[PDB]
């Protein structure tokens, strides 16, 4: 009767379908998957890149980067929404290979520092490589690469360290306010008296009013299927789109199911 | 055409099969698996650990120590041969559960804190949960807890950090030199011209001739079929073990085989 | 004109003028200086040591420490109000010789591992030994150490990463509810429009609210003027100690003092 | 009788006089002080620096960059001889500040990783702000940066780390061997018997060797009065300058001599 073997971190076929750079503003563009969200905003003075999915899209990840004319090189920054292995993966090998930074808040910096082990929920079960946080930014902190300001809005819940990315791009010419809020969601979490997180409703609570107080017209989310997005109609991806009202409301509704039912 | 699923770790049965703790002198017990060592050194002080397994293997080292008198609490340090997922895999989650410290020169530090990602060889195939070491130390240095001294032996070649310890110990009164020795085989490595590791030969080389000459009246290995171990048969497991010379000249013979049919 | 020289960090000598253990309660003991508080809490199953002043102090800790019974392995351990070098400066050295673990949160745990450097106020002038944290708690999270349990009570303001300790000890059987509130300060500090600190303010307001709900019947601060005590005078140290509503209020009509001639 | 002040890392005042770039060869520069080597590396994909100096440089290498034409965001990576203050000093300030990334082996990034703390001679004494590698790289290594090979070679002595960095540069055309040895000095160390460097002795005679052996047609050092270079006679400043094998000769004869003196 020996021990359990090790067990990999499988997800569904549609989360590795590579796709082609889909535009959403003038600057920036899905690169990602169908249903993994990879964004990349191209500045004057080089690109940013927020999120990578999952850690074995790195390399479609720097083949979508070539064919946007973005050199490796010419990669500043990540950022990034939460430091799981479905969304900051490929971090470390991004790292290796572009010559960019990471900035990211605390939580978030020692969660990736140590490849999302010992995880409040999951424990070992989802591992990734590691790596280390080049800047650690505030609630409410500006980073500005090329001209275009990003602003982090903390959203503590998914994570500690669950963060919402504001920017302003253009739709020729005319001006598009575009929130990466992140997910709002807490599959089999033990809601009530945690012991690992103490706080964990009121940091939910707190979360939904930060989201449904962004400044957006266009919403993102680390999943696009959480925001009612469908990467695969390219052109009419953002057709049913939701509002961050809409989004934070929905999210909501379902904690509150949740919570109820995990007191029965 | 999705891209591939994340492929587990995965190992021979035998080196997940729990055994009770096996004697080996007056205070050293192996108390890991039939296939993989894991050495528990009792003194007056406290206990020494070297090695622990693949990483599902935490639960039963705590197991063995509990047999053995030794609280969690009581785990004093942890040495390692090298850091791969298969020796130092539970050493993360043994230091959350023992108040334990880590002894490891620096080439096992930082390969150990991006828990084996970037490997020279295997790249991010062989990943397990990322520790931090708590005192570096340095070749032929000497670690000495409850009045036994722990002596650092540098071996190179199948990780930068490879470390063989020796120390005295007792039988009965009468004095044994223990040399545990690291691994000294390279399954699938490159040799020759690889970009990663230049001096790669040059460090095997040292090393067989730095195996030869530890002061060792019993030699263990990270795997225990490398220097003809048998945990099974217990009291006669020491049985047909080799020297130390045996084993280094074994292993070179190995090496230069595979060296000579690397370059055909 | 040469580029200008590297300046110490130094302070009053009251901050490094060594004392006896002075006694709290029944289990907590002061080993600091006169200016500069660093508590120990002796249990049945080893010690715990919050803050530990300047980093030339840890000789003086060791000392008092066995002045107490307490062996340096006896150290199980280390919490910390936040992680500046006249509280926490002494760490790295003491989990040198000690073999103690150290628990704070995500930001008290980047601040202590880059040694205090970069710091959101005081930028590098004032830099100690680095430190690893080996335990992330987080706001509400219970620690328990020999039957004694302690409470993280997150308080942001002075750093980041500030925490306020509660545990309940006994003085002759009778029970007494301690609160090691942090630091409530802002010596110098841009309040209003700080980019390194944008929500500086709101985090200050809600650790006010924090601390006067602080289940207390003796209230420590780091610095022992803070909290009215004098450890100079013995056992009447405690005095003309604040409360704990006493103590935030105060510092509240401080900051709004300072906020207002900030405006100005 | 209070506990003894910190104390700063003081250097004479020719260590910190800035100078303008002086030109080595026809994409090497000195832009560091007058008795502090700090060497950029202009290729045609972005900069190479060598070492930075004090920490109170940092200001000062980003005048010399600028005068060059190097933005900040064109300084792509940083090559370190020794990660000691007065040579790696304001590495995590040039980090913050150019986006660039840190290649050294495991020895330098671990006294790097601590800010030079715990030194195996000096301490706590000279301690600086810390800063993490981004790349390891092995003995005999090669790091390519537009079109320019930089290879490592391992002379551990002086710190367990220390590298020599040669590369091949044009003077007009004409091709020019350039090796950047790190010091062979040992000030004030105990070489014999050292508990926290056992194997002293054996790593200088190893490194003596190796500076002999250099590709070399141009050296210099850290600090350039070791190898008889002159910062301040700009246009004759390689005048005097000492060969690989007079460099290392002088060195071990200095070495003969204290490792004799400390034997009476
Ligand atoms: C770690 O990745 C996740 N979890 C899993 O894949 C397994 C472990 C699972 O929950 O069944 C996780 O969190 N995600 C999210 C999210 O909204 O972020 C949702 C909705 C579920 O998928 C990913
Ligand atoms: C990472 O673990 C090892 N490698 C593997 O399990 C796979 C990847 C394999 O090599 O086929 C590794 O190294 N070991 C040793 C050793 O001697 O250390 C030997 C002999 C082979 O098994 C383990
Ligand atoms: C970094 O240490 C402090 N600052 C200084 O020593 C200098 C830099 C200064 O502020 O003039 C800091 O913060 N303290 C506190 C506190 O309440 O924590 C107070 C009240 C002031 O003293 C220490
Ligand atoms: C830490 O910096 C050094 N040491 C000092 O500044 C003091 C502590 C001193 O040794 O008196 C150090 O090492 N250097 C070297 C070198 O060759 O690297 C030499 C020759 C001496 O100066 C610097
Ligand atoms: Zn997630
Ligand atoms: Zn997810
Ligand atoms: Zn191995
Ligand atoms: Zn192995
Ligand atoms: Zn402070
Ligand atoms: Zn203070
Ligand atoms: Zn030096
Ligand atoms: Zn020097």
């Amino acid at each position: 009767a020996p021990l359990p073997q090790l067990r990999a971190y499988t997800v569904d076929a549609s989360w590795l379908q590579p796709m082609a750079p889909l535009q959403v503003a003038d600057h920036t563009w899905q690169i990602g998957t169908e249903d993994l969200t990879a964004l990349l905003v191209q500045t004057a003075e080089g690109a940013v890149l927020l999120d990578g999915g999952m850690p074995q899209m790195a390399g479609h990840l720097l083949d979508n980067m070539k064919l946007r004319g973005v050199a490796p090189q010419d990669l500043r920054l990540i950022l990034l929404s939460h430091a799981h292995a479905d969304h900051a993966g490929p971090v470390a090998e991004l790292k290796r290979r572009t010559g960019a930074h990471v900035a990211a808040n605390a939580e978030t910096a020692v969660l990736l520092a140590r490849g999302g082990s010992n995880d409040l929920h999951f424990g070992d079960g989802i591992t990734y490589p590691p790596a280390s946080a080049d800047r650690i930014i505030m609630d409410g902190e500006v980073v500005t690469v090329g001209g275009i300001a990003f602003t982090a809005h903390f959203m503590p819940g998914h994570t500690p360290g669950s963060t919402a990315w504001t920017w302003t791009d253009t739709r020729d010419g005319k001006p598009v306010r575009i929130a990466y809020a992140d997910s709002l969601s807490a599959p089999g979490y033990q809601l009530k008296g945690n012991p690992r997180y103490p706080r964990l409703i009121e940091d939910y609570k707190r979360s939904f009013a930060t989201v449904r107080a962004l400044p957006c017209d266009l919403l993102l989310t680390p999943h696009p299927g959480a925001s009612n997005w469908n990467y695969a109609v390219g052109s009419k991806a953002s057709a049913e789109a939701l509002t961050c009202n809409a989004y934070a409301d929905a999210a909501e509704k379902k904690f509150d199911a949740q919570l109820a039912r995990e007191t029965a």
